[PDB]
């Protein structure tokens, strides 16, 4: 069972600290940004502390880790060449870092068309990915299913398919399937998940899902809000999320929790991952989970 969460990548320890945190929460995989999620400033590969990080992963049985590109990348921007070029340049270096880290996939929000229209944005994403994928490496770009807020591209499987077919470099592309996003976009992952996968197989191919993000949602299906909720406390519910986590189609695919911290005061927020993972592994919902997280 490859089950983990987002973990921090910071300080002097960097990847070593990430692996320590993942083991602390009982994880067998984890996801990291290579630095701050909201900027493109990045440390050297040497400073990422990869050798020691790998040592800790070997010690604790962690594998199949995932990288997420910063949220501010927008290679769909057709008006500002500098934003497009920064995104392309950054992802080229991110591929190099990820190849050194040993992750197979970088999760990328496809982009936002910011008024040019979805199809102009898709055309620009294709252009950008063709420049990013210079063939020096095996790391894939895993396009994330998006919830559909604002001018985000990727709310539907068809949009992702149009990007993939446009790039025409299929072994360098994959999909990250986020349960909150697909639910918020309108897919019936709560009550007809196998039907959603059948549609996905027709349009993209389920074999191309290489990362799964496991999130409940604060909103009902189709609301397009992208507000994550702890497992079982939102509108998707535990029965559906547990089914997805254990689904045979996602065997050997990392499942990554991105659920919110719990707590009354922002000063006293605590991570829910250790207890959510225990709940998923035991396949039984615990209504006291949020009160227990506040007690750790
Ligand atoms: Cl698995
Ligand atoms: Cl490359
Ligand atoms: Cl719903
Ligand atoms: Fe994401
Ligand atoms: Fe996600
Ligand atoms: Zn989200």
């Amino acid at each position: 069972m490859l089950l983990g969460s987002h973990v921090s990548m910071s300080g002097k320890k960097m990847l070593e600290g990430s692996a320590i945190e993942a083991h602390e929460y009982g994880e067998t995989t984890f996801m990291i940004f290579t630095g701050a999620p909201q900027n493109t400033r990045r440390k050297s590969i040497e400073d990422l502390n990869i050798t020691k990080g790998h040592e800790v992963m070997e010690k604790y049985g962690l594998s199949n880790i995932v990288v997420h590109a910063p949220y501010i990348i927008n290679i769909a921007n057709t008006t500002k060449p500098e934003t497009f070029n920064l995104g392309v340049d950054f992802l080229q270096q991110e591929i190099e870092r990820t190849q050194a880290i040993g992750a197979k996939d970088i999760v990328l929000h496809p982009g936002a068309h910011v008024g040019a229209g979805v199809d102009a944005g898709i055309n620009k994403i294709i252009e950008g990915l063709n420049e990013v994928l210079t063939n020096d490496n095996n790391v894939r770009i895993a396009l994330e299913t998006m919830a559909g807020k604002g001018t985000e591209i990727g709310r539907s499987f068809e949009e992702l398919a149009r990007i993939i077919d446009g790039v025409h470099n299929n072994e360098r592309l994959s999909v990250c399937f986020d349960t909150c996003h697909t639910h918020d976009a309108g897919y019936n992952v709560k009550e007809d998940f196998d039907g959603v996968l059948n549609e996905f197989d027709k349009i993209i191919g389920v074999d191309r899902i290489k990362v799964v993000h496991v999130n409940d949602s604060k909103n009902d299906r189709g609301a397009q809000k992208d507000r994550h909720e702890n497992i079982g406390f939102g509108y998707i519910g535990f029965d559906a999320l547990n089914y997805i986590v254990h689904h045979d189609s996602f065997k050997d695919i990392p499942k990554i929790l991105e659920t919110p911290y719990v707590g009354e005061d922002k000063k006293n927020k605590k991570p829910p991952y250790k207890l959510e993972i225990e709940m998923l592994k035991q396949q039984h919902f615990d209504p006291e989970l949020k009160n227990k997280v506040m007690q750790q």
